[PDB]
């Protein structure tokens, strides 16, 4: 079968390994149809930031259970499943508190353990969740994604009737709007360096957008004042200028909710680190996904909302394409910006 | 009259004045009793952080009412009172919602007007906050500082049956470890460099230290490994060093609530930084300490604590003295740490 294998320095290649086979009676093989590239696999790509090389990446994925262990009665082959990749150990006192991304034995598909850039993958049971049989099976892949905003809304106890700003247009913080304007909020904002993903988050429902290329914080102040108050902020382009950003924009007593990782250290001003007791604000570490029961009720919203067919995903996607197709366009990706969601199609 | 004036270059000086009028209905004059120095005033005195010179400091006092306005009916000479130093609009949308201390317009005594280090004030009525007729005057001084750490508790939704961590045993850390015990934390853990402002925090009810100039972080965290739940860490200290000690040691899902105000600019690590995400930390950022019914159940809450003996304020107090000598401590602190607290007793 073949994979997309990852090695040191930003090198990528296809490689033809033999099936993996179930090797106890909770795992389940499921077949590929559909895998994602995510922004958080570009630096364990191209700066050396995985846990080990060579290694195949891949956690946003959907497929088919191709074959189940012997224990497992609730699933068969045929079977339509979006990939859940974090595998908790439950039994630590975290675990058994629902805090599963807290866990200090945790697994990851595609981080710690090889993933889905395969034709097939073996995991457990409790790794797989199921699809409505009508959903179009490609559509899958974004389960996982649509999750990671839907949890820092969960963090934040909800965006109805709030103020949200999403900072950062890539595919998280696109789904995020979408998931904003359909579980109520009052109005949503979009931020982000280049201009027009900008126009592509206003058709999603975004009122309004800014460049943060062109207009500075006071600007962005002095446009929001007449949505400064209940505001939910979701800082989802991980670098430092966006967390910065988001504090100097900020209206009283906002939420701040981050999910994107930085990899360069944050140097704050006295005066901005200010603003956050000055403000009274509330910052919202967010990491994962997943909450009890297992794997949370952000994974039912996520297949909810988009039978209701309240999200869009085509204009989201950049690339579709097979082994070398996909191999070359991570390659083009360089240590340059993710154009849109890159699939792979087996 | 006497009051004590500082000046630029931080220069403290005690100067003659004529005795303040009172020039409208809802004013009173206090006569001052009992004055404290604030650690957030030695910036002002020493790090040129005032917002004008020559400024008469103090937020931090008590006294009897001399005189009261025209339109004053439920105060009389006589009274005991402390100062209520902010003083809201009460007529933004900020103050509409109870948001006082995000209020465009207010003012501040001893800090945007000149304060208490003098014999006589005149302030608004609601400036003024009657004590127990029973209350020692002298007492009446920690009441601001007091509902500072109450304000932050409270914007954590209680401390009760948490496990509270103090950073910082200055006097607004040494109250904030008695209000949390007398309010029911599950424990308290304090921390700072001075073994001895430990052995005081131990005394009103810490049940463990952590010295930061000879511990570190992981060795922290490593005590604090069967209390890593349910906690409660104010950061009280300040300090960019102090605000990251709070993310490194902190457990999983715990509270944050930052009442220290950085005078210099604060520098985290990705790691760090990261650590926010990952232990779905919530930051709070907390600012002064009113609420509404103005001044704020906080206020109401300090007294009643100082009444029913659960608080401990003689421990606290390092120095009394009329305008002479008070002046001659303010400036033996120099550029170094607080003692403790310096008190003004004209
Ligand atoms: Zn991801
Ligand atoms: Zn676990
Ligand atoms: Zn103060
Ligand atoms: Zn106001
Ligand atoms: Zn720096």
């Amino acid at each position: 079968m073949k994979s997309v294998v990852n090695d040191t320095d930003g090198i990528v290649r296809v490689a033809e390994s033999v099936i993996p086979e179930i090797k106890h009676q909770d795992e389940v093989r499921v077949k590929i149809a559909s895998s994602g590239l995510c922004g958080s696999d570009l630096p364990r790509i191209f700066k050396n930031g995985a846990h080990y090389y060579p290694i195949t990446l891949g956690h946003e994925f959907s497929g088919y259970i191709d074959a189940v262990g012997s224990g497992v009665d609730d699933l068969h082959p045929g079977d339509a499943v979006a990939c859940v990749p974090l595998l908790p150990c439950f039994t630590c006192p975290e675990c058994l508190k629902g805090f599963y991304s807290q866990c200090a034995k945790y697994d990851f598909i595609g981080s710690r353990r090889d993933g889905g850039f395969a034709e097939y993958i073996v995991v457990k049971r409790k790794n797989v969740f199921a699809l409505p049989t009508d959903m179009p099976i490609e559509d899958g892949a974004f389960i996982e994604p649509i999750t990671v905003g839907l949890h820092a809304f969960h963090l934040a106890q909800g965006c109805e009737n709030k103020n949200v700003i999403i900072i950062g247009a890539g595919t998280i913080g696109l789904l995020a709007i979408q998931c904003a304007v359909a579980l109520g909020a009052k109005s949503v904002t979009a931020i982000d360096i280049s201009s027009e993903k900008l126009a592509l988050a206003k058709s999603f429902g975004a009122m309004q957008t800014f460049n943060s290329s062109e207009m500075s914080a006071p600007q962005m102040q002095s446009v929001l004042r007449e949505l400064r108050f209940n505001q939910l902020i979701l800082e989802t382009a991980g670098v430092p200028q966006t967390v910065e950003l988001a504090v100097e924009i900020a209206g009283p007593h906002a939420q701040l909710a981050l999910v994107g990782t930085l990899h360069q250290d944050l140097h704050l001003t006295s005066a901005t680190f200010g603003k956050i007791l000055r403000k009274e604000l509330t910052v919202i570490g967010s990491w994962m996904n997943y909450s009890s029961p297992w794997p949370g009720q952000e994974w039912e919203t996520a297949s909810r909302l988009l039978t209701e067919r309240k999200l869009s995903l085509e204009p989201l996607i950049a690339h579709r394409g097979s082994f070398e197709s996909f191999a070359q366009a991570v390659r083009d990706i360089a240590r340059n910006a993710m154009p849109g969601k890159v699939l792979l199609i087996p």
